[PDB]
Order: structure tokens, then C-alpha cells, then sequence
């Protein structure tokens, strides 16, 4: 039992020589110089993110080519995710760029674009146009992640509605509307979304961070706002609307992952609700084995200091329990005046998360879930993780060119690294969201053809022997085809070292 | 397993009706008035805590005073913990407040009284007098949590040591310093801290928080300071040390509860080993039976803000998720501008958390690793617990005057609340700090001697169905004793709330 | 958990248990029916006897009556009488002069060349026809008239639904019988309906009420009808004689730990029932086979283990009766553990009543505390059975105020009965009477003594009709 | 899991399995010695023909060598020969040989005779001194290996220092031939560990058991040695009184067919038949009743809860030879394998495959005869003998793997679009496992 588990944790125990859990860091003012992302790397980071709710794509390119000029000097196969604004609505600007207000008061709220920048503490403006039409009353506007809250009173006019102020709040230009109780109907990828796809798409992003997806087909239309040149291209669809956890099976066989976007999720649903929606995404995600990140003020308090409070540790920490593949950071790295300390921090977090849950308990508790009969490459893959258990491997070796078998050998989550010998270099990079897989990218132009896999075994099992995984001796779970047919892996191999 | 309970959670079902955790507030400038007070309760505060490595016994006084008055115009019976000083020290004070240290600097740290209170940014004092014989070069002075890092260069004096600055920080006066490591010869009851437990005592105060608790022979040692008036205090060791931990079985068979000091634990143990260290410790309390409370930066960012993070309240649900009885506020309450607002956010936290963990999961767990055979009275209770669980009881009611049967039953963790007609006021304060626990008190001076047990029955199933716990035609498990061998409750019935 | 790391701890020669918890029901014959035998099969073992109505007039069935009851007045036990039913069954009788021979390849005259009236018609073209023990079967050559058929030499009625009354005009009279005589339970032979239960429980007037109704299951219907036929009896019988002819022989053995497993779940007696030490009718001692057989039904979960012909007919019935005794104990001891207890437990839907959430938390009680005996006080027995349903290593002492409940907790495992009598010693309103005679029974039998702690159940202070109070006493 | 929850839900009525996992082993006397009775015996179930070496001259059990090999060349079988070793052999009573049980230094015939101070005669717990190997028994164990028995069925073994007397006996000939400790005493059982690990399976001989330890301990004695076999890996006997009522009728009691369905259910790898074939009026409706029984408590037992048992009761870290064999098993299960393909050529691959109980069968791809008349002893292992001096050598995973394909296809195991589980050694014991649908 996990009681019987706790009473025998030993707290000062070596923790575990190898991070299986993966750090993605959005990239902003602080770390989109090559030196900054450099430290990033160093530091513990697999994914750059790129929130395309701010920014032209000329600054997007910036962080694009200095990845990849920071990952080429470092060796390294970094990936870059292109986060998508989505069906979001924020507010207006403000007359002298401030507006205060206190509670009994009462504001209207106008979609009148004469409004747009002339806004006062009596009337202003919001993107939404369909906003009157959408809210009825009774209904609270939660402007500014939560922190103001406004009951419709009525709807006077067209484009408007009188609302009374709930609590003292002093608004700024240009701030985030929320719609708890209201069901939107908004697209999911609007003409700004489809041209920021198409960018993407042509310079070559890893996956696609797609907000707001609250249906099956939402994440269908992203799907084709990338077309046959973005076919290959991951869509890892935000959790962050009631809408979303409530069709959250039916996003997951869609998607090729889910981010528990944890900042618009905490004001569309309660605060206290979070913790157990993170959970139940997570475990959903697990048993599909499909990537699951966190994402929201995790370590928030390290944008600003060098050291994190109690909270933020235990929230990395179980993170890593509830099963995410990934934990992400959004100010911290891109505003923060710490980067690499919290990077770092996170890192250190992982590793005694994952020393802790040293367990075969994980993959028994997967595997349990799972229909019978599995097909011959999942129970192959499944197999391979059983075999490590038993012999003890130090590592599981899988040639993977597209990354299927890796994902799912990590979806039975084995404790030792699982090294991936794969042909495409857009799989190494697809591969930094997927907890415990280390790639290994093999040149097949410049040496030969290799009809017999042997070149790209041994290309795995000399690298995983370099990086100290593997020490002459250590008994290794290679995972492959055999030479008849091809597509999808259907042998498995237990090799001692050389 | 876990993973198929996640699966199946059902993220907006209605929560559960009447909150089993319990919040702890610390008492400061911003919640010392009765009215502050009353809205902290009206709130949820189940045991007032008073920190005294700050303050005078007339302030501490004003609390306990406070405290007393405003529970009395709510008509509840709320817990005061005297939280001590102990062992380890704070820095001395400034000259205008502040100092500012900037890395490859250099800082002498005196142990002189001259220096009190004129400490600048070259030379400031230090409350340990032996700290200059016990840090020795190279080794590394931790202040304000921990986050200013001083290396020792050299010992200048007899009482003087001069310090490389590794890191740029400001801190004010009477801040915490921890040096993580050293053979610091400090007691566990200094003279101050048997003056403030004396106090404690001859005041009345419920519980006691025994800081740097390292050994099993320093609850002892507490244990002792109290005297015969102060032989049913409970005593709670704050476990904040590598010592601490490493001794955690002894101390938790010494003490009647266990707080995860996680201040200074974080500071003198790496951070994230705290995560391991709290899970460990909170279960290990459970097995016990003994009230284990999580504390230090719960909902750090509600000082300043009316709402937390993300990591503020996963932090909140999963010290409920670990087992924790309590969960406390110790600055947020105190010198923060959202104090009910505080209290009531954890309430939310602790009520969603108990609901999502609304299973027999955790009595399975706990009764499984309790050796067989067991005494009677913890077979009663631990058997009370499953009935309740079968016949899907609304409410657990027991008879027990010291609170060891109430305490016991609690131990078993059940999803129904515990309603516990006790004899005794000082039972009902002590309870705030056991989950599902809700106290009821029999007069027996106001009112009979009750010898046959019935009448604190009749005002238990009263106090339930009155307190909307119980409605007419669904059951209740009583349990108490049965007019025989003098020690314990032996007896437990199943009756159907009548009206 | 598993059944391998327990089967290879067993200590083989680790000493027995002190008290026996299955029950041995006998069949009452030639052999037994004297009250001297019968005082020999109750010190050996027996608990119920069993009265086959098959064959016998009511005279002979009232000597067994007669003479259990006398038998059991000297030995001063309340031993269980139970009527066997003639059921429903198709029949051929005594053929050239009491035997004859029949070669591969008036219905009583038949030498070897040529019942039911519904035979053409529930039977379908095709199948299996079976004749004499179903040794003997029949290859119907062609659909004829009047209701016999022209067979091919290669009774019962296989697979197939068949339509006759649950209470025969001759079980009508028998059960009539039974209840006038005070007969405490009936066998009910070739249950395949639920409705069929209800239709004997019909046959028993308000007078036979109480007496219980333990279905025997004997055919495919009875298999494949289970569950409803365990609602509306009161126990099952896995009547492994008529089973074995109707259904494969391989399928009895599934079907025999799929029906006690069920009667287990649901709480009501199971009793095994035929062949289980059949080589003992002429031998001293039992088959390898035999012995895994008692030990087997014993691990399975049945209550009770029967013995039909080897104590009716046998040459060694005392014999026979101690052996079983000597199993029954083995397959106990190696079943110490509280496996069946939490296996049973888990498999019940919440909310249970307060009357079976207090029944399972005293057996719960007992596990944690060691309890050396438990003690019901139960006058219909309803919550004895319900304390024996969760099986308590310990015994289940149970105080009740009527006799023929004393007979009838003859079928449950673990409980042993003792009758306080009102109308001697009083009405015992504030039940310590009957407490402290539960206690004092249990000190003289040895099951308890001073220390020990007991579990004892019954009704409190305000409530009356069901027991909803637990107590741990430690015996002074 | 829950043994229980596994009963109540049981569908008696369900279809039966198609392949019979379960081994019957037949003692061979006057009712089936002849070659046409034999075969008969072969149709019905025999996988190990017994040779009760207490009873026979060597010309007598000459014939029944010569004879299983007749019948079971007859119909393209590899049945295994059991020499049954007599072992240590025990009113007027006066030992003087003249006044002519053999024991010169009380029950008579399964327990009939007793009292207080040629037939078998058992002085239950009296310090009663005999050798494993008497000077008879060197001489039986001689002819064995001479005539090429597959394995021993060594009688009183009490000692694992009795099973390696009986591996010198058969010596530098002998060393591949299997010994089969028969537990039939007090000590043999207490020993029972030790005994295992020196033998290369067990019989619990229920007769001699049942006599010298008490009928009613013979249940929790068999449970215990054939779980014990089962975490060991070693093919354990279930033996005395299967359906002992079968020898003169032609049904059995109702007890007979739970006896045989519960030592299945106890995890036996063999059941056998003594006098039921020996000497009985029913032998070939005896074995068929048997393969009846084996296939109905197969059937119910479907499930990969022993494997689980088994599998959890193994320490960590596994040799990559039985992590290998054990993950085949798993892939099995979780792909509804209907077979796994092992190419052992000594058995000892087949044997660890077995180990983990899968519900398909195991076909063995073996250059050794031998091996094929000794994995009868083995459940679910259904042997394929590939002849090296007429295809050819062989040393790539190709000709073996294709015959072991081909037999399951042709054998009705596998049809076009199953998946087989196939295990072997690479190119670089057996360490590669490949998972393969049939085409």
C-alpha cells in the first residue's frame, strides 16, 4: 500500500543518476539571447515555448534560429513548441492607462469598438462581440485571472451590459476575460491562428500547443490548419475550460498529448478543483500513453527570488507522482530574473520525485488498465518494460525513426532511461515531452543504407555506455523489427554489455 | 489501484457537506482583536497558535484572553497552542532596520551584546554565544530561511568570525540563522523556554509545540518541564532538523503529536528531500494514531494577494492527501492583509481534497499494518469504523472523557464525521487538532452524573441531528462502555436516527 | 495474497483445531435406525439425519423420527431431522423375473425388447435419452405413438426443460408428513425453477412456516437457474447424484464450487453430497480420492458434508462418520486464515443493514482481538447464520429461546446451540440471562476460560427485532 | 485474485478448451501390454507409459519397452518409458525365510492389517534402516539406462543425498535421464525442499503416503509439495486411487472426478493411473474419462493468476534466460497468443516456459528424441522433432521455427491470422523473443 510505502521512504537514500521527467521553459525578454538559452539547456531544458498570444513572427523567428544556433553548440536536439492565443478575449484600453473600482459600483461593459481605447471606471471595452448575447444576467465576468468578478445586472443595450462591481480592483490595458458559467462558441483556430499555423509549419516547429480546445473536433481543426507539410507535427491540446475536463477522453485519442494549462483553468472552474482535475488528467493521459504536462505558477515565486517557498516544491514533487511525462514554467524562465536557478531548482525537484517512486507499481497499475488482447508492437513494448523489471536492466534500448515505440515503451513507465535509435531528427525533438526517453540520432546518408539494424543498435548501446547509463556487464532490453517485416517492432532482446 | 480511482474521479460532483481537516492560525498584529479573532473561527480556526520566539507573556496574554472571548460568542471550544522559542537562535538587530550584503563581500559576525543593536552591513550580532568555537572555517552560516549564505573565512576573537558573502540579499532585524551541520550544544528547555511553558501551564494553554525536537529525551525533558498541573497538555514536536527525522519513531512514541516544522526543515535538510520527509512522517503518525499537522508557506502568497497559486493549493491537497489531521497558517494569518480570506481558501482546499479521498483506502491501510492481536477498546474502535463504513453511517458518536478513545476512532480515518461526548472542556480543545472529530461537552455540575451513560448519548444524537450531520431514518454508530472492567469503551451499537 | 505463498507454508504436521466447524448430515438405513447406532453416529459426528422419502412408509420414517429423537434426549443434543423428497422423476421397473441382460445394436414387464406423458413433446428430434442410472441409454429409432418410443439398445431427460409439478400428489402427503411430524427441514428434490421453491414453500402450511427449504440442484435448469433458486430457499443442496447423470461428469466439479461459492456470497447453508466416502460402505477405510473429496468441499466453502448410503447401508457407520470428522478438521486447520472472512465481506453491496454491518464488525472484532468464541443471542437463528456467513475462526455460540432452531443451526457452520428455557427460568427481558448462560456454556465446553476475550452479540436497551449491539468481554 | 470472486461467475455451459494442457501417466500391466492395447491407451491420453519395476522380471519389461515403442512408432508419437525403481521393501511372523515379508532387521496392503507389539507391508514411524539404491535397484536402474528409459521414478526418497545416489546409479550414461522423487514417507516430506532441488521433478506417491502419515494430512501434503514444484519450476505427479473405482466399472464416483480436477487445480503438471490400466476391466475408458476431467478443470483455470502466483513468489533480479521465458508468457496473455514457439533442444527452455502456466500451448522445436519423450512429463509442451542429419545443421532462426509453425497450422493450433510468441537465441540459452502473426 502507499501508507506501507511512506512509513519505509528513507529521506537520505542516493537519489537517481538519470532525470526521466522533462522541463519546458517558455522563452521571453530574460532567455531569448543564444547565451541565455545556452544556460537554459545546461540547465535542464527540453522544450522552448513560444506564446504566440504576444509577439510578431519576426520575434518569433529570433527564438527559433537562436535554439537552434544554442542546441547546435551544446550537441543537443532541443524541441520548439509553438503555443498557440486561441479563442481568447481580453479587455480594452484605458483613458490615462488605469481604471479603479469599488464594490456596489456599476460598470457597463461594451463590444463598441469607439470604446476600444477610451475606457473609463463608467464604460469599457471587450474583444468579445458576441459577449452580450453569450453572458445573461446574473451571470460573472472574471476579468483579469479572477481577480475581479462582475454580476450582469441587465443587458441595456446591442453591445452592452450594466454590471455591478462584486470587489475593489484597479484594471489596466489590454487584461484577460473569463466566462465560467457561459459556453463561448468561438473558433478554434481564427484567422490570426491559422497564419501563426502556417509559420510554424514552414520553419519547422516540434509540436503544436493548441489553447482552448474544449471538444474532439477542436483539436480536428488544428489538425487541418496544418496541412500534408504539417502532417508529422504534434498537437498537444490546453485543458483550461469546463468544457475541455468535461470532454476530456475524447481530446485525449484526438490529441498526441494534453497540457493541464492550469492558469485559465483556475478561474473557469474553482481554485480547489484544479488539484483534482490535474490528477484525473494525468492518470487518463497515462493509461492512453500520450505525453501529459503541467504547466501553471509552479515555481512561480523564483521569477523574482532564489529560493522557492514550500508549496511550490511540493507542487513539482507531485507533479512528478500524479504522472506527468512533463513540468513546465511560464514566467519563471521568461520574465524571471532567475532562469537557470529555476530550471535548475526543478531539476533537483524531478530527481527526488522520481528517487522516491522507484516502482514497479506505475507500470503493474497501467498495464491492468489496458484491453486484452494488445497488439503484437504494445505487448512487445510492454514485455520489454516487464523484462527490465525482472533482470534489473540499467537501461531499455528501442529503434524508433517515428517515436510510436518509445511513447509506448515510456507509457509503462520503467525505472531505468529508454535510449531511442531513431533515423528522423524531428523525433529526437518530438521526444524531449516524453518522460525517461533519451534519443540517439543516427545518419543514415552519410554512412550507408543498414538493411540489418546491427549499425544502429550498436550506435544505442556505445552512447548509452558513454553517457555512464551502461557499464560492461549491465544486462540491456533492446526492443526493435525483425528483417522479415518492418513498420512496427515485434522482437525483444536481453544483450549484456560489451 | 491509485490510477483507477484518478481515472474515475468526477472533477464537479457536490463536495462533502461537514469538513473532517483542521486549520491551525497563527496569531499576530493583524488578528490579535476579538473581532479579528471571531472572524477567524466564523472562518475555521480550530487551534489559536502562539509563537513565542516573539513576544512578551502581557501580549501572549492578550492572546490567550482574545482567543477565550471570541470562542465564547461563537459557543465553540477552540484549542490554544503555545508554540516555543527552542533551541536555535535569530541574528541581532540593525542599524535604521535594514543592511544590505552584496557576494565576494565580506561580514563580521559578533557575538558581542555591544553589537545588539547596531548591526551594519561590515559587523553584526548573533543570539548564539558559542557559535564562533562551534562554526569552523569553511563551514557555511545559513540566514533569513536560509536564503543568505555566509562561508566562514576565519575566527578573529574569542567571540568574532569573519564571513565571505555568497549571495546578495537585505535582511531586518531579529532574522533567523540556522548553520546546518555543527555540534550545537543548545537544550531543548532552555531557562527561557521552562518560563514560558510555566506560563503556559498556570494560563491553561491546550497543546504545546516543542521546537527542535531531536531526540526522544527532549520531549521528555518538556514532558517534564510541566509539571502536575501540566500533566494532560499534549505535547506536538515540531520535527525540523536531520536529527529529527532520523530519530522520527522514538519521538513520535514519546510525543502525542508530530508537526512538520517545514521552515526550518527546508534549511537544514536539501528542499525537495522536505516532499519525501513529510509523506514519510505524516504516515508513520497515522500507523501511531497521533495527530500529525503540515505547516510552513501552505498559502505563503495569501500574505499579500486574494487569491493563491497553483502550487499554494495542490501544496494544501495533498498535505490532506498525505494524512495530515491539521494543515496551519502561520504568517498569512498573523501579518497578512487577507487573513479570513486565507483560512477560508484552505477550508475550500481541504473540503475538495477530503471529498476526491472519500474511501475506506486509508483504514484499510492503516489497520492492515496495526499487529494482531489487538486490546479490546482499539478493536471496538477500529470495528466501529468498518461498520460505519457498511451501513454508509452519517455519523460515528463516542463517549470519552480524556479524548484517547475519540482520537483512536479518528485514527481509523472514517468518511462520517466523530461527535465525542466528553466530560471535559479541556478534551474539547484538544480534539481540534484530530480529523472528523466534533466535540460535544456534558455539564455533569449543570446537569447529573449520568453513571448509566444514557443522557451524553441523548445529547450527542441531539448535538448531530441539530447540526444537520443526521436526518430521521439513517444510522448511527455508538460506541462507549458497557458497566464493567474499568478502562476502556468495549461496547458498540448501531441505532437509527429517531425525531 | 496468493494461495501458492499460503500452500507452501502449510506446516502438515502442525497440530489440529480444537473445535470443528463443518457439519456431517447422515442418511438414516438398515444399519442406523436403531437408537443405539444413532447414539453412535451423534458421538461420532452427526448433526443433521437425513429421512430419504424415496423409499419407506410413514411408519418407518416415524421410528427414524422416534428414535433420533430419543438417541439425542440420552446424548441430551438437538440433532436436525431432515425429509429428503421423492421428487419428480421418470421410471422403469423390475424387468424378466428381477433381471435380465441387454445387448448393443405395462411398464414394469419389460425383459429386453419393448412415464412421463410429456416425454414426446418436451423432447425435441435428436438428442439423449437416458435409462437405469443412466448406465443404460437409449437411441430413440423414430417419433411414435401413446407415449413410448422404439429404442436402439447403446429415466432422466438431459439439457432440456421438463414439465412437472414441483409438489408430486406423493410429496404433497410426504411434506404434509414432515410438518405434522415437526420434521426441522426439507430436502426438496430437482429444483430447476424459483417458482418451484415457492411451490413447495406453498405445501407447508403456517403450521410448517419456519421449516426450512434447502433446494437439491440435480439438472441443467437448476445450474442454469441458480441464483433465484438460491433467493427463495433457505439452502442448497449440490446433490452431486442426479447432477452427474444430467450434466457431464468433468462439469460437477465447477458446478460444485460455483454453487457454494454463490451460497457462500449470499449467506445460506451448502452441503455436499454424494460418493464422498461411498468405498467406506464396505471398507474400514477411505480412497485417496475420497479423503481430497470431504477436504475439498470443506476448502471450497460448503457448511455441511453428507453421507447418504455409507451410513444407511454400510457395513462401518461410525467408522465412516469419524473419518470425515478427522478431514473436516485437517482441511479447517490448513483454512485458518481470514481469506474466505474479507473475501466474503468485499463481495457485499453497501449499505448492509445494521443487523448484518453489526453480524460481519463482531466477526471483524474477533479476527483483531483473538476472540476465543462469539455468542449470539438469536431465536430464529437468522443472525447466527448471518455471524457464521463471514466464517470466524472461533466458534458461534448461540443463545436461543427455541429448540427447533437449536436443530435447524444443525446446517450452519461453526455454531453451537444452547437452549435457554423461558418457562423454567424466566423471560429474561434485559437478555443477561441468556448472556451469562452462552458464557458459562462456553467456559464448561472449553471453548473459553479466564482472560479470554469473547465477542458477545445481541439487542440493546430501546431496540427490539434485530441484534444492533457489540460487546468485547473479557471472561472472568 | 480472489479465488471466490473467481467461482461465483463460472459458466459451466461455456465451450470446453480445444487443447489439452494436462499429462496422463499410465502403469502398464496385463490388461495393456500388448502393442494394439497400447495404442489404444495412446488414443485415449497416455503420455507416460509407467513400468512398476517392485513386480516383472527384466524379459517382461523388456516387452513393454519394446511395445510402447511399436505402438507409439505406429501412430508418429513420442510417448516417455517411467522406470518405477522398487526402492526399500518391507500371529506367526517368526522373519525365518525358510518357513516361505523381506525386511529381516503393523499394515498389510494400503492399510487393512494392524496390531501390537508377499504383500506390502508398512511399519509406519519405527527407525526402520534400508538403502535408496539396493543392490536390486542398481541392477534395475542399470537395465534402465541400458534400454533407454526417459526418466526415474525413484521410490523413498527421504534425503536429497538418496536422489544423487540414484544420479550415480545411472552415471555417465544416465546423466540426462530424468529422476522423479516419489514423496511417500514422514522425512521425504519434511526434506522436501532439499529433495526438490536435487531431483528433476516429484511424485507425491499418495499409497505409501497415506500409511505412513495420516489419510486426512495426504490434502494439505499434496497441496503443499506440488506448490512448492510449481515456484520451483519442476513437473510434479499427482498418483494413488485417481479413479480407482474405474479398474472394475466403467464411470466414477462422484469423488474420483473431483480428486482428479483438484490435484489440476492444485497446479499438478501430471495425473496418473496405476492398477486403473495395469490390471483394470476399463483401461482406455479410464484415460479418457481422465482427459474429460483435465480439460473441464483446465478450462476453469484460464486465467493468468498462477502466473502472477508464480511469477511475484521469484526473486529480482531473474537470469535473462528466465526473464525472457517468463515475459514470453505475459506477451501470451496480453496478446491472446495461441501458442508459444521455444527452440530447446535440451527441454530446460520449454520446462521455464512452462514454469509460468500460460493457457495456449508450447511447442518445443527439439533436435533430441529425448527431449520429446521426456517433456511429456511437462504440461502445455506439445514437442516437434527436428531431424539435423536430414534437412541439415540448422544454427538460424529458420527450418526449426518454420517445422514448429507448420505442426501448429497442420495440428489445428494456429490458422492464418494468429499471433504466435516465438523464443530462441540470436545470432550474437535463450535471449530473444519475437512475436509473429501466422500468414
Amino acid at each position: 500500500s502507499q501508507l506501507q510505502h511512506n512509513i519505509g521512504l528513507s529521506i537520505f537514500e542516493p537519489v537517481a543518476k538519470h532525470r526521466a521527467n522533462r522541463i519546458i521553459c517558455t522563452i521571453g525578454p530574460s532567455t531569448q539571447s543564444v547565451e541565455a538559452l545556452k544556460g537554459l539547456m545546461k540547465s535542464g531544458m527540453s522544450v522552448a515555448r513560444m506564446n504566440f498570444s504576444h509577439g510578431s513572427y519576426e520575434y518569433h523567428q529570433t527564438t527559433i534560429n537562436n535554439v537552434r544556433a544554442a542546441a547546435a553548440e551544446l550537441g543537443l536536439h532541443i524541441g520548439i513548441a509553438l503555443d498557440t492565443k486561441g479563442p481568447e478575449i481580453r479587455t480594452g484600453l484605458f483613458k490615462d492607462g488605469e481604471a479603479t473600482y469599488a464594490p456596489g459600483d456599476t460598470v457597463l461593459v461594451t463590444t463598441d469598438p469607439a470604446f476600444e481605447k477610451i475606457g473609463t471606471k463608467e464604460k469599457f471595452y471587450v474583444d468579445y462581440p458576441q459577449l452580450p448575447n453569450v453572458v445573461r444576467p446574473g451571470g460573472l465576468i472574471y476579468v483579469d485571472d479572477g481577480v475581479l468578478t462582475l454580476r450582469v445586472l441587465s443587458k441595456e443595450d446591442d453591445c452592452t451590459l450594466k454590471c455591478h462591481v462584486n470587489n475593489h480592483h484597479r484594471l489596466t490595458d489590454r487584461k484577460g476575460i473569463n466566462l465560467p458559467g457561459c459556453e463561448v462558441d468561438l473558433p478554434a483556430v481564427s484567422e490570426k491562428d491559422r497564419k501563426d499555423l502556417q509559420f510554424g509549419v514552414e520553419q519547422g516547429v516540434d509540436m503544436i500547443f493548441a489553447s482552448f480546445i474544449r471538444t474532439a473536433d477542436q483539436v480536428r481543426e488544428v489538425r487541418a490548419a496544418l496541412g500534408e507539410k504539417g502532417k508529422d507535427t504534434l498537437i498537444i491540446s490546453k485543458i483550461e475550460n469546463h468544457q475541455g475536463v468535461q470532454n476530456i477522453d475524447a481530446i485525449i485519442e484526438a490529441s498526441d498529448g494534453i497540457m493541464v494549462a492550469r492558469g485559465d483553468l483556475g478561474v473557469e472552474i474553482p481554485a480547489e478543483k484544479v488539484v483534482v482535475a490535474q490528477m484525473c488528467i494525468i492518470s487518463k493521459c497515462n493509461v492512453a500513453g500520450k505525453p501529459v504536462i503541467c504547466a501553471t505558477q509552479m515555481l512561480e515565486s523564483m521569477t523574482t527570488n532564489p529560493r522557492p517557498t514550500r508549496a511550490e516544491v511540493t507542487d513539482v514533487a507531485n507533479a512528478v507522482f500524479n504522472g506527468a511525462d512533463c513540468v513546465m514554467l511560464s514566467g519563471e524562465t521568461a520574465k524571471g530574473k532567475y532562469p537557470n536557478e529555476v530550471v535548475q531548482y526543478m531539476v533537483r525537484i524531478c530527481i527526488e520525485a522520481q528517487s522516491a517512486t522507484h516502482d514497479s507499481v506505475m507500470f503493474n497499475s497501467i498495464k491492468n488498465l489496458q484491453k486484452i488482447p494488445m497488439s503484437p508492437e504494445e505487448a512487445v513494448c510492454s514485455s520489454a518494460v516487464s523484462s527490465a523489471f525482472e533482470v534489473q536492466a540499467k537501461a531499455i534500448l528501442v529503434l524508433s525513426n517515428t517515436g510510436r515505440s518509445a511513447r509506448l515503451i515510456s507509457k509503462y513507465r520503467p525505472n531505468c532511461p529508454i535510449i531511442c535509435a531513431t533515423t528522423r531528427l524531428l523525433t529526437c525533438r518530438q521526444l524531449n515531452v516524453t518522460r525517461s526517453v533519451e534519443s540517439v540520432y543516427y545518419d543514415v546518408d552519410a554512412h550507408g543504407e543498414d538493411n540489418d539494424r546491427e549499425k544502429r543498435v550498436q550506435l544505442g548501446v556505445d552512447w548509452a555506455k558513454t553517457k555512464g547509463y551502461v557499464s560492461a556487464g549491465d544486462v540491456m532490453v533492446i526492443v526493435h523489427a525483425d528483417h522479415s517485416v518492418k513498420g512496427y517492432p515485434n522482437q525483444t532482446r536481453l544483450v549484456r554489455v560489451r
